[PDB]
DNA sequence: ATAT
DNA sequence: ATAT
DNA sequence: ATAT
DNA sequence: ATAT
């Protein structure tokens, strides 16, 4: 199977697989069962911002998820990603729906990685996604160009989201996530998202993830698996 | 054939194909016969710096090449790259040798591209090249990892450059070089290089280039063709 | 008197002092009488974007001004700023009103300057202005904090722009704009602005400027003098 | 007195004031008596790199100090700088000598601060310091321009360092270090340094510091006080 | 930019 | 490096 | 770039 | 929202 590190914005509690009984953000290390979660007051139909940060000095993966008129949710986990990820990775966004549904609309995405050894750097910023975006690998249901946005999961022409959908967007270039020689390795990711449901239970969520370079949507990974994992282990 | 725009650091005069009688820098638009050249005092065995700049406002491709404690060489050509290049490109470095030879050593390479529509940006910086550099596509004789450098052309075990060699390195991700709705599109590239010849007459040169995404070394493009062009037309 | 280089967004034709008979952008080198102008369709009450660029290779000061869903206005002038400005400068925004008036609201301002000798760089970005913004020098009627915006000219309690007003904001740190040993010197500025007039004939305009470090609003430089020049010579 | 937060590279143990019995790096919060220290193998006459990082999510001030052929030293302290520093600060480098001496040579210094609320940013980079550097406030013995370096303390023409010297360099612009509205505030500082002594005990060290905007070298603050503190409390 |  |  |  |  793939190697996954992710930050999940989990809109739907799957009590049976160890989610808390509320919408939550979490840190996923090689399992959909988050090593750490925080309660998240997801605002149906509002544009939110996710900020993800890590550096090889603190070795602490942290995320903040926020809306304009509101308190942030934040979650952190101490993990040495040198011991988890391969040296070279792809970075991506992933989203899914199951019996329940939501738009998994990405309005912007930026990423920066640095190896300060003589610094190697990578930075990309998408504030507009276009119809034939050749620096993105789209997987499953993911599409670009609709209002300059990335729709990770299936949405109708009138803006109605579909169930049993899964989709991912990976940056085309492999990323040098860690290097043994590096004295400082850091990365940060920012995305803006619009999660909207007619349902009283939106599902299932959006994740920022880092994977082996050849990562693909695992078979059946709609619903609670967020397009990331082959099972709930 | 491929579409090529390039800045050549041409160490060897091929007067036969319209090079001036001296080492020169030039702007190449779909031909090895430069639309503009400037005289270049290439310093055998010294580390030089090439700076390349373009924006959609002035539509002027400019380059400056320098060594510490010496006058720069500079060349500029008015060209609308929207009318020359496809919307999506790859960017790369290329070098060749023929009957005469030189190290075509790259010590660092950086690149930035920006579309201000809401700005999309791409930036990479290599100050160290590693043995298995997965964000580079190496073509022909190009290798990485030797002293943390990119050797565009074949260098022997004893450090001797070889004749009739050609090699290129392209950044793995396609680049959105122009867009109809962009109000400002800009790019810049910087690389540092070490050209050393144990004989007199070094040959043949190093180029920064922009190509169609699927660009490959034209067969036989050693010597005066700089790994860029299938012929000297 | 001060040394001024500016890009004017001139909303009011002063044909008396050589303005064209229409709202225009221009390049001002030590005179309010622009060395080059382009026609500008200023959109009353809309948020616009000004982009300004210069490098020591082309020695061409260029500006583009745009609104969403409209054609840009662009203006360029060949000028060696090494021969005009002192080595160290301050950069700023300036605006004025006279018998006629307009809001001269700035929503965002960014600036980057680079001397590649070993690169020295300065970059600031304001997307929000605060009430006590200690990295800005406010001159004349300029205020910050009103809706997180910079109001270059006086606006009444009921939001009405006032006549005979002039105001400027300079970045607190002096900027190394050129250096003899630099092989490449470059700068760019971006600002977003909202010009609104409740009457017809808005006046008088907004400028990005570069000045001697100790620059101050010339006394009486309201109206057509744009807070930049002591007279119309 | 001033408010100080600093990272000290402390070359000289002052056992009487709570230094450990070896050259150390430490985190100083409003006292020369470090809240946390780590052992530091200072390499007399070699160029080192100091990296300092903080963000408002982890609220952990961390530093790494390294030389090319060697293991790094790293030190971290959990501290909410919102509760320690004023909202607006200056950032600087400081160094001192006493009975014992060392060159306190700074070869490069960079700084970035961001308030992600709509992001406000500041970035400067000095790879060359010039004789009349108007974006630096030099205090005490500090001088620029000698080989493009910043000498924080007195050095003779032949490169011999003097005792009882103290000097600081502050960036001219005030820095917005924290903001109540900000969802993420981050900063990072990098400097390259050359500490060289003929003595077997070099003294006294180099600090990166953040202070009230009007910070000045306290009276008598040579030797163990590093130009930062009025006393050893 | 529209009016005398 | 010198003082207890 | 220097030699025939 | 339905199953125990
Ligand atoms: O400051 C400039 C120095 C002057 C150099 C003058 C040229 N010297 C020279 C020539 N001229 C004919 C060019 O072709 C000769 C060989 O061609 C092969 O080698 C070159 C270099 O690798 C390459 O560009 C060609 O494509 C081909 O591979 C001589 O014959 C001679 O000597
Ligand atoms: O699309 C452009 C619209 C056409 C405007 C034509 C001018 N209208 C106009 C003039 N012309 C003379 C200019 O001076 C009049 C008043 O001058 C004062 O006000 C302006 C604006 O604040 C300022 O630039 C001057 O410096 C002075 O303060 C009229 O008299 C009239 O109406
Ligand atoms: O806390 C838990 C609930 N409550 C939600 C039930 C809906 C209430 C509002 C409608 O009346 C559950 N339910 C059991 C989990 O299984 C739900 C169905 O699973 C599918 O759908 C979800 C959402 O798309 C996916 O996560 C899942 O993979 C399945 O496809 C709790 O545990
Ligand atoms: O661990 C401690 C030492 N050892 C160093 C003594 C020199 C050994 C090599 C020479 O033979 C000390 N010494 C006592 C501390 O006082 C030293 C003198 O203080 C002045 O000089 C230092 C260095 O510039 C300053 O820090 C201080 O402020 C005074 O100006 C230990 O505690
Ligand atoms: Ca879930
Ligand atoms: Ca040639
Ligand atoms: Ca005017
Ligand atoms: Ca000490
Ligand atoms: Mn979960
Ligand atoms: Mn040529
Ligand atoms: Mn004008
Ligand atoms: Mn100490």
């Amino acid at each position: 199977a793939d190697t996954i590190v992710a930050v999940e914005l989990d809109t739907y509690p799957n009590t049976d697989i160890g989610d808390p009984s509320y919408p939550h953000i979490g840190i996923d290390i090689k399992s959909v069962r988050s090593k750490k979660t925080a309660k998240w007051n997801m605002q149906n139909g509002k544009v939110g911002t996710a900020h993800i940060i890590y550096n090889s000095v603190d070795k602490r993966l942290s995320a903040v998820v926020s809306y304009p008129n509101a308190d942030s949710a934040t979650v952190s986990y101490d993990v040495d990603l040198d011991n988890v990820l391969p040296e070279w990775v792809r970075v991506g966004l992933s989203a899914s729906t199951g019996l329940y549904k939501e738009t998994n609309t990405i309005l912007s995405w930026s990423f920066t990685s640095k190896l300060k050894s003589e610094t190697n750097a990578l930075h990309f910023m998408f504030n507009q996604f276009s119809k034939d975006q050749k620096d993105l690998i789209l997987q499953g249901d993911a599409t670009t160009g609709t209002d300059g946005n990335l729709e990770l999961t299936r949405v109708s022409s009138n803006g109605s989201p579909q169930g049993s959908s899964v989709g991912r967007a990976l940056f085309y270039a492999p990323v040098h996530i860690w290097e043994s020689s590096a004295v400082v390795a850091s990365f940060e990711a920012t995305f803006t998202f619009l999660i909207k449901s007619p349902d009283s239970h939106p599902a299932d969520g959006i994740a920022f993830f880092i994977s082996n370079i050849d990562s693909s949507i695992p078979s059946g990974s709609t619903g609670r698996l967020l397009g990331l994992f082959p099972d709930a282990n």
